[PDB]
């Protein structure tokens, strides 16, 4: 029964395969979980070749039995007392006000979902995107306030997808403020950079990893508080092994084998603090999975939502923040060894009840 995290959370990741590629050096961070969230909720709008599409790429159909409320359940305990605004999730779907809907389609929208279709008059394009704005901006708590993307919003725009979130943990155990330090990073074209990092010492969980192709990273646990969520960090252990060769394979049954040889070392971890945002523009990245028709206005079809429309995905965007920092004179216990983060990295931040994949990224310049 947590069947429906593990396929979202693996589209999630094909998703930000394709953003990855297209950014070869550029910092990223993503949520697997989000873009499955808005992309399920679409599903509902769509029928014939374009729904086809999206249930083929998904690997799930939204009516299915057990589908919705499992999404339901899911995005109910991520928001629940555990999480001390921590994280930030919003979905939005906005169509055009005018349009004869599909009768009996709202309701059913809301059985599954628990939440609406807004309706926007796009004909006023300056209130349609101070609308969308600020929808994002109420639902984040205002940590999530502009969408680039929103600047193509016109007067010929019909639907709009949206979804956004900020990120920001406690750690089980910060780390110590008078420990933060400069450190040289190593840039993926050779030059350095002098950075922030983090410095804890204690028992990590910890395993080597080598990809069915012989690339070899270092591969950490990082237990948030409670034991809620945890980031995994991936790092290459010389300077020329590419992110890629690991990202390229990743999945959520990846990082459970990942935590199924993993073992608690004592480790001195030096690591970069960042606070980092990113915008996609999901068309590309998403025809990329096959979802071609949906962008194109005379091939997509939405007749689960309107038979009164040549009705298209004219804006689909996923924008992400993420922050991991913290939570004279200087002390440590020594430890048997080091693990110092110094060269770009991946992360992934998983739902440990669950093993959601919310968040992943390359990390290329803190
Ligand atoms: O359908 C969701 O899970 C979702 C619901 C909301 O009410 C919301 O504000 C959001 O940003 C996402």
């Amino acid at each position: 029964p947590s069947y429906v995290a593990h396929l979202a959370s693996d589209f999630g990741v094909r998703v930000f395969q394709q953003v990855a590629q297209a950014s070869k050096d550029r910092n990223v961070v993503f949520s697997p979980y989000g873009v499955a969230s808005v992309l399920a909720m679409l599903q509902l709008t769509t029928g014939g070749e374009t729904q086809q599409q999206i249930q083929a790429a998904m690997g799930f159909k939204i009516d299915d039995k057990g589908m919705a409320p499992a999404l339901r359940h899911l995005y109910k305990e991520l928001m629940g007392p555990w999480n001390k605004d921590e994280i930030s999730t919003t979905d939005a779907i906005f169509v055009q006000r005018d349009l004869k809907l599909v009768q009996g389609f709202m309701p059913h929208f809301f059985r599954l979902f628990r939440s609406t279709v807004k309706q926007v008059d796009f004909s006023e394009v300056e209130r349609a995107r101070f609308i969308i704005n600020d929808w994002v901006k109420t639902h984040t708590k205002g940590m999530i306030s502009h969408l680039l993307g929103t600047g193509a919003v016109q007067q010929l725009t019909r639907l709009v997808l949206v979804n956004a979130l900020y990120f920001n943990g406690q750690w089980k155990t910060p780390f110590p403020d008078s420990s933060t330090h400069r450190r040289l990073f190593h840039k993926s074209d050779g030059s350095t950079v002098s950075v922030p990092m983090m410095a804890q010492t204690n028992k990590f969980n910890y395993t080597e990893f080598t990809t069915p192709d012989g690339h070899y990273y270092d591969i950490l646990e990082l237990p948030y508080h409670g034991d809620t969520l945890s980031m995994f960090i991936a790092a290459p252990y010389e300077k020329e092994v590419p992110l890629s060769a690991l990202t390229n394979i990743l999945s959520a049954q990846l990082i459970s084998h990942w935590k199924g040889n993993m073992t608690r070392l004592p480790r001195l971890l030096v690591l970069p603090k960042f606070s980092l945002e990113t915008e996609v523009d999901l068309r590309k990245p998403l025809e990329n999975l096959g979802m071609t028709d949906m962008f194109r206005q005379f091939q997509a079809d939405f007749t689960s939502l309107s038979d009164q429309e040549p009705l298209h995905v004219a804006l689909a965007l996923q924008k992400v923040k993420i922050e991991v920092n913290e939570s004279v004179i200087v002390s440590a216990r020594m430890a048997p060894e080091e693990i110092i983060i110094d060269r770009p990295f991946l992360f992934v931040v998983r739902h440990n009840p669950t093993g959601t994949v919310l968040f992943m990224g390359q990390v290329m310049e803190p």
